[PDB]
């Protein structure tokens, strides 16, 4: 019955919009398989498509908004894209259809809708590319009756193994085709839908752009060629319609020409499945997605006071559903030094010339090809899996559907190399690293990153303890399941444990440090001068200069996490002489982090590192850091330490905004220094664990109860508003919120941890 729930969300989770690198596309979650595109761009000129043309997501003036306003990635959902640059409103409805053996059906409505700007006579260039690799895979473009093109539907009919057999049809669609009476018309049709069936090698096919471009470029050539000129040119839209050849190949253009307001649909059907998917289907379907996302949102997400409001209900969905919509398959090697160079031991004063050094080298190789499916934090910046990003993304996904959230750990989990490694950012495939500098692509397996997905297995436990619907929830209401899948998972997760002792590990032994563990202390690997790339805050100040005797206190704390969900698991299992060694470990950290890390001075706790004479300093910046025993659940509810650091978290003079609590504190001496990206301003992220322990704090008898309370109520208030208000504004979540105005800066379309906001809304810890 865990084989059997596994194969259901197998075929429930295979076909989805699966590709938010692109405002719109579909692959299925198989490496070489049927991936879609769409692209569009208005044609007022001979040169100006080149630059009109959409297809991967970017943010700029050009674009107003996008994003989906409704999503499962079970059912599909309906995007909203606001394009100034091309004076057009789009929205891409997808729904899946389940049936047959090879993971459903699906269809997609692409509606588009000139704006109040648009010129009412606008020609605007939609095109659905379609493209398939796999060596014994066939995809064929059913010719047309009429000469120059296609009057009605395009039908490709393919096969593969993965998918047998399949159509999938782009329809004729309602819109405005415009006419040309030019000589041309004689010889490629007065306008009509075309198709070009292609083959490129494989590994290209995912470059629709240039594909594309090449083969409008060779149309243009055989107009200059045949004589066709400035004496007397055909309609710009006319020069960049394709000439009709379809056929068989892996890539297949279709290519339409709309005047005014537009719109067709694509519709797959899996042969394996009953009758073939029509329209008609693709309306009902839609419809009754709509209505189940609604009844799910108001039970998952029930929005508490103060923001019981319609208002925040449309926040909140749009959150979510950006969040969720970000999903995505990825494919394909990844680059790693795996040179394991002695210098990475970073064992120096000065290490990091040393590594500087031996990245000189560049002994990095393509490795795998590996898969990853995983939310992501940004479309247009960072489509891609980032290690404890996703640690936040999937608390609210969890609540909406537990068993996609464990889909998404265990695929993230089968990426660990056999020492318990998992690479922080995962760029799978040459489409992947378009999007990315050379420079940081390599990754380097002594490069941590915060193990948040403990946090998410931590609420699986917890509600472990106390056919669409029933998929979703199928992995806490069958607990033989749930078990099983912890039993299968428990082995990694206890590897990247002791992965973090024998490669993340801080010394104590060797300087003058007393502490109630010899064993006990942590330092990140990674660091350079002014960074911490892998602790997550890559600016957050730290010791100067950076050192081998450096201690980090989130880091500790983090190890913790790690330990009480190993409790907690074990226990499940009954992983007795392990729950032993957990028992001594944890005890060990409480008191390691007072000893190591607290500053009775200062109130808070702080990094160490070894001074000039070689003795123990603390270094203390007063910020999200200084929390960290706090924020990760470690303080016992009376300690005299976590009253101390409410009251700096209280503290207007340090980091008490009225928009969130501030990074790092307005006394530091960093504090809007440098990039300032850790140095001062507000980050959901941080802000929702602080805003979940205060909770913790204040639904337990203690003598911190009606403090935290208070401002549990107030962070809250301020965290959501902050968020809301800006997405009032300006349509986007953000990265980070300004301690000062409250205004969102850096990247936009971050969702994303900002999206945290909805499980910060519907409160009940
Ligand atoms: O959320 C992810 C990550 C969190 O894990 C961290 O905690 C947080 O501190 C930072 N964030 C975000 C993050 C920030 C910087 C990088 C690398 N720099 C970089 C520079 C330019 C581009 N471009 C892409 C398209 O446009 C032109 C070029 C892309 C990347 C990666 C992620
Ligand atoms: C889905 O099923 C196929 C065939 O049974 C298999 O190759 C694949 O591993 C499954 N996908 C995963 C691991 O998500």
């Amino acid at each position: 019955l865990h084989s059997e729930i596994g194969r259901l969300n197998n075929q429930s989770l295979l076909w989805g919009p699966y590709r938010p690198n692109i405002y719109f596309g579909t692959r299925p979650r198989i490496g070489k398989s049927l991936m879609t595109g769409l692209m569009w761009g208005k044609i007022e000129s001979y040169t100006d498509f080149q630059h009109t043309v959409r297809y991967t997501c970017e943010q700029n003036e050009g674009m107003k908004g996008y994003g989906w306003d409704e999503y499962d990635p079970r059912r599909g959902g309906i995007q909203s894209i606001h394009d100034i640059q091309n004076g057009l409103d789009i929205t891409t409805s997808f729904v899946k259809i389940p049936g047959g053996a090879h993971g459903g059906s699906w269809a997609a409505r692409i509606k588009g809708t000139l704006n109040d700007d648009a010129p009412k006579d606008q020609k605007t260039i939609v095109v659905f590319y379609v493209s398939q690799e796999g060596e014994n895979s066939e995809l064929e473009a059913v010719p047309s009756e009429n000469e120059f093109g296609y009057e009605g539907d395009v039908i490709l009919k393919g096969r593969s193994e993965a998918l047998g057999n399949y159509k999938l049809v782009v329809t004729k669609g309602k819109g405005v085709i415009p006419q040309s009476d030019h000589d041309l018309s004689r010889l490629r049709g007065p306008g009509q839908t075309v198709v070009q069936s292609l083959t490129y090698p494989d590994e290209v096919l995912w470059q629709a752009k240039p594909i594309l471009f090449q083969q409008l470029k060779a149309g243009i050539d055989w107009l200059v060629e045949n004589k066709y000129d400035v004496a007397d040119p055909p309609p710009p839209w006319q020069v960049y319609l394709l000439a009709n050849k379809p056929g068989s190949g892996n890539v297949h253009i279709v290519q339409k020409v709309f005047e005014g307001d537009f719109e067709f649909d694509i519709l797959f059907s899996s042969e394996s499945a009953g009758k073939e998917v029509t329209s008609k289907d693709l309306e009902r379907e839609v419809k009754q997605a709509t209505e189940v996302f609604g009844e799910r949102f108001a039970r998952v997400f029930d929005l508490k006071a103060p923001f019981q409001g319609d208002n925040y209900k449309k926040f909140g969905k749009s959150m979510f559903s950006n969040l969720i919509g970000g999903i995505g398959y990825f494919y394909g090697h990844s680059l790693v030094d795996r040179s394991y160079a002695p210098e990475y031991d970073e064992e120096n004063e000065g290490f990091w010339e040393d590594a500087a050094e031996a990245r000189a080298r560049h002994q990095e190789a393509l490795e795998g090809p590996y898969e990853l499916f995983t939310s992501i934090p940004s479309r247009p910046f960072f489509p891609r899996g980032f290690l404890w990003d996703e640690g936040f993304h999937l608390l609210p996904i969890a609540d909406w559907d537990i068993d996609l959230a464990l889909e998404i750990i265990k695929s993230w989990y089968n990426l660990m190399d056999e020492d318990g490694w998992i690479a922080r950012e995962q760029i799978l495939g040459a489409e992947a690293r378009s999007k990315v500098p050379k420079e940081f692509q390599t990754q380097y397996p002594h490069y941590a990153n915060p193990p948040t997905l403990f946090l998410v297995l931590d609420n699986f436990v917890e509600r472990l303890r106390k056919l669409d619907e029933t998929l979703s929830t199928a992995s806490v209401d069958n607990p033989e399941v749930g078990l099983e899948y912890l039993r299968r998972l428990y082995p990694l997760l206890r590897r990247q444990f002791d992965w973090f002792r024998k490669t993340q590990a801080g010394d104590i032994k060797s300087y003058d440090r007393e502490a109630y563990s010899t064993k006990e202390a942590y330092r990140w690997r990674g660091r350079t001068v002014s960074h911490c790339l892998t602790s997550g805050l890559d600016d957050y100040p730290r010791p100067q200069p950076p050192h081998p005797g450096e201690l980090h206190v989130d880091l500790m704390s983090w190890v913790g996490v790690m330990v009480k969900s190993l409790i907690s698991i074990g226990s499940l299992l009954g992983a007795t002489e392990d729950v032993e060694f957990y028992t001594k470990v944890l005890d060990a950290i409480e008191h390691n982090l007072d000893d190591l890390h607290w500053s009775e001075k200062e109130g808070c706790y702080c990094d160490a590192t070894i001074d000039e004479f070689e003795e123990h300093k603390l270094v203390c910046h007063k910020g999200y850091i200084s929390l960290f025993p706090f924020l990760t659940g470690l303080l016992k509810p009376d300690s005299p330490k976590l009253g101390k650091l409410l009251a700096l978290i209280g503290d207007e003079s340090e980091l008490w905004s009225p928009y969130g609590l501030r990074s790092l504190s307005k006394k530091d001496e960093f504090y809007g220094t440098a990039e300032n990206y850790w140095r001062s301003p507000v980050w959901i992220n941080i802000n929702y664990l602080a805003i979940v322990q205060l909770y913790n704090i204040a639904t337990q008898d203690g003598p911190y109860k009606e403090t935290a309370r208070d401002l549990y109520t107030r962070l809250r208030k301020n965290i959501v508003e902050t968020v809301y208000r800006n997405w009032e504004e300006t349509g986007f979540a953000w990265e980070q919120y300004n301690p000062e105005t409250g205004k969102g800066q850096r990247t936009q379309h971050f969702t994303g941890w900002t999206s945290l906001v909805v499980k910060i809304m519907s409160g009940h810890h």
